[PDB]
């Protein structure tokens, strides 16, 4: 689809068979999800945004379906105020910026 | 142009007569540049992201040329980790997300 930018580019994603709303974010290297208790091993990581760094849990090889397009990769879980889909998954679904 | 996301979508901008590099950032409501001088009056503002809030200077009605496309809008200046072009200006240059 084409998503205009008049409002926040929030779309429905599926993770663990369950649905969430997340921001398609070209300004994000990584995918960062609101706290959720995923199973499996994780690694601690620190990621930085506008206000500084937060502690997140790094889960690898997590399937995430974005607006019907399938992806699989690293998902960071922690105290973010919004679910963010970053470039690591946006590339997998063939997302471009266009003007 | 069409811009893919295997790398950060960095572009050259022209502002206050100077060239800079900034990140096309669909996850940003606002446009935020590293500390610099801009002409005219500004207002103290706060903006928030991952990691928390920062103090910025709000400059209104500032012309900025983004890859040769013109915009005139609000530019925030402060201790952002990196220069970002947000939706307020991406909409002005006709930028959409496509997949
Ligand atoms: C309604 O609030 C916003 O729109 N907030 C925006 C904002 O923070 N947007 C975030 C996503 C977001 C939106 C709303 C609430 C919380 C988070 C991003 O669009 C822009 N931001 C811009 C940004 C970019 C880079 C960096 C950075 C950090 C460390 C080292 C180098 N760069 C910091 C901020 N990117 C990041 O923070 C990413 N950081 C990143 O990719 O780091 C490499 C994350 C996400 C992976 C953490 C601005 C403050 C930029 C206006």
């Amino acid at each position: 689809p084409q998503i205009t930018l008049w409002k926040r580019p929030l779309v429905t994603i599926r993770i663990g068979g369950q649905l969430k709303e997340a921001l398609l974010d070209t300004g994000a290297d990584d995918t960062v999800l609101e706290e959720m208790n995923l199973p499996g091993k994780w690694k601690p990581k620190m990621i930085g945004g506008i206000g500084g760094f937060i502690k997140v849990r790094q889960y690898d090889q997590i399937p995430v379906e974005i607006c019907g397009h399938k992806a699989i990769g690293t998902v960071l879980v922690g105290p973010t105020p919004t679910n963010v889909i970053g470039r690591n998954l946006l590339t997998q679904i063939g997302c471009t910026l266009n003007f």
